């Protein structure tokens, strides 16, 4: 079903502090590999990955922007797939961004 990850906004690299079973199976990477890595998931980038699609995801994380970005991702098996990234910032009462919730979903296989 769902495939998501939680990032630590209070860090420079927005290190992934959690990734559910769904994400790992989707990208083909294990939880131990994903943990502590930049939530932008650069390890999923490849040939078709658009620089604009990536920059948009980066910007969202920077300005705590709620944004959906369609980006071409590559699994560990080299396979490529069209993924829709859902950058969901999570703020507190003070409006400070505590953590990030990124939701991935396959748009099309290619």
């Amino acid at each position: 079903s769902r495939k998501f990850i939680i990032a630590n906004a209070r860090v420079e690299n927005c290190a992934v502090i959690y990734c559910n079973d769904g994400f790992c199976e989707l990208c083909g990477y294990s939880r131990a590999e994903v943990m502590q890595r930049p939530c932008t998931c650069d390890f999923l980038h490849g040939p078709c990955t658009q620089r604009r699609a990536a920059a948009q995801i980066a910007q969202a994380l920077l300005g705590a922007e709620e944004r959906k970005v369609e980006i071409a991702f590559y699994r560990k098996d080299g396979s490529c797939f069209l993924c829709l990234v859902d950058v969901v910032p999570v703020k507190n009462e003070d409006g400070a961004v505590i953590m990030f919730i990124l939701n991935f979903e396959v748009v099309m296989e290619k």
